[PDB]
């Protein structure tokens, strides 16, 4: 006699390969820009395939900046994390993403976003604003390297907001070879009224690999990326 244990419709969702959709609007120092994204996860194997466009022109900030704002639902939680996917839990409802993104002697940005799905496709709507930059310096100057970032995003509940909250350090490398700081703080929120996992603390290894398309003449980021949960036993 076996028992499955239950299985979250959330869960259920991410099974096989969903198609994504990434809108964001942005305004850095009022530089204002649209980005536009579509690509697919495969939760199974924490893969994201991605493409993003600016559909203003210029972006006037690195692509690189942009990455961690630009649907962590698609981490790979190991079987026996799978009770701490708060990610999956909240779907198809979805959740509300909010990070504060402080960039080391530079500005900051603000990005508020929700996450849901639309039929079969999961959706990331985003306004992010950035205020208090240098001319000048490392974002508006454009002296970040377009390449990989991976770091640990480390999470914790957030038992009052019925959610969680995660925090992580963020490194670009600049052009001269030194390293810009970008560090980032995030709350998770329930959009319905539905039951919710609340986990143990953990992180998700994330890795993002950059590259461009030869075909395309606008504006834009190919990103290949992988994100494991990790941390409890």
């Amino acid at each position: 006699l076996y028992f499955q244990g239950m299985v979250s419709k959330g869960e259920e969702l991410f099974g096989g390969i969903v198609p994504i959709l990434v809108e964001l609007e942005g305004d850095v120092n009022g530089h204002k820009f649209s980005v536009s994204g579509e690509g697919e996860g495969d939760a199974t194997y924490g893969k994201l395939t991605l493409k993003f466009i600016c559909t203003t022109g210029k972006l006037p900030v690195p692509w690189p900046t942009l990455v961690t704002t630009l649907v962590q639902c698609f981490s790979r939680y190991p079987d026996h994390m799978k009770q701490h996917d708060f990610f999956k839990s909240v779907m198809p409802e979805g959740y509300v993403q909010e990070r504060t993104i402080f960039f080391k002697d530079d500005g900051n940005y603000k990005t508020r976003a929700e996450v849901k799905f639309e039929g079969d496709t999961l959706v990331n709507r985003i306004e992010l604003k950035g205020i208090d930059f240098k001319e000048d310096g490392n974002i508006l100057g454009h002296k970040l390297e377009y390449n990989y970032i991976s770091h640990n995003v480390y999470i914790t509940a957030d038992k009052q907001k019925n959610g969680i909250k995660a925090n992580f350090k963020a490194r670009h490398n600049i052009t001269d070879g030194s390293v810009q700081l970008a560090d980032h703080y995030q709350q998770n929120t329930p959009i319905g009224d539905g039951p919710v996992i609340l986990p143990d603390n953990h992180y998700l290894s994330t890795q993002s690999a950059l590259s461009k398309d030869p075909n395309e003449k606008r504006d834009h980021m190919v990103l290949l990326e992988f994100v494991t949960a990790a941390g409890i036993t």
